[PDB]
């Protein structure tokens, strides 16, 4: 009745400003867009913290909430439970961790995101699993595209 798995991107951009972007629980549509607002009350960047966002029209659903449960500015790696909204995940953890790598002499970041969650009621584990994967992959391809466009800005 859980299901879980784990996705990755080579991104080609250094670790630093990957980071800089992955670790702003309070501003998700940075990079993620499927997002349209993200509303942050209290403290923003602190464990603990609560953001309820809005999600782009026509989509399947229209909102979450979500805390923030780990922020280790360290070991680079954000984790997020999902508590409330109108999608049909339940008891959704989420964990990114961000780590240099380098290819061919070339810098850049490995991301890896994993999850856990619950099977929902008709649905299959597969089905579950396949979904969220696909999800989590287009964010991690957007997430590339954005930084990977802010070294490039950097180089002037
Ligand atoms: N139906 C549905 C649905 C479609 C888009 C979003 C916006 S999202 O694409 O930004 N959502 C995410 O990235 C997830 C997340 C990661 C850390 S906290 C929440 C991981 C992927 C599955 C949904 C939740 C949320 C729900």
């Amino acid at each position: 009745s859980q299901c879980s798995s784990t996705l990755v991107k080579h991104i080609k951009a250094p670790l630093h400003l990957v980071w800089s972007i992955v670790r702003r629980f309070d501003e998700p549509q940075k990079y993620k867009p499927f997002i349209s607002r993200c509303v942050v009350q209290g403290k923003k960047l602190e464990v603990g913290s609560v953001r309820e966002v809005d999600l782009k029209s026509g989509l399947p659903a229209t909102k979450s909430t979500e805390v923030l449960e780990i922020l280790d500015d360290n070991e680079h790696i954000l984790g997020i439970r999902i508590v409330g909204g109108d999608h049909r995940l339940k008891n959704y953890s989420s964990t990114i961790s961000l780590h240099s790598e380098t290819i061919d002499g070339k810098t850049g970041t490995l991301a890896i995101e994993s999850f856990v969650v619950d099977v929902p009621e008709g649905n299959t584990k597969e089905e579950t699993c396949f979904f969220v994967e696909a999800l989590i992959q287009c964010n991690l391809n957007s997430l590339a595209d954005v930084t990977e466009r802010l070294q490039a800005e950097s180089m002037e």
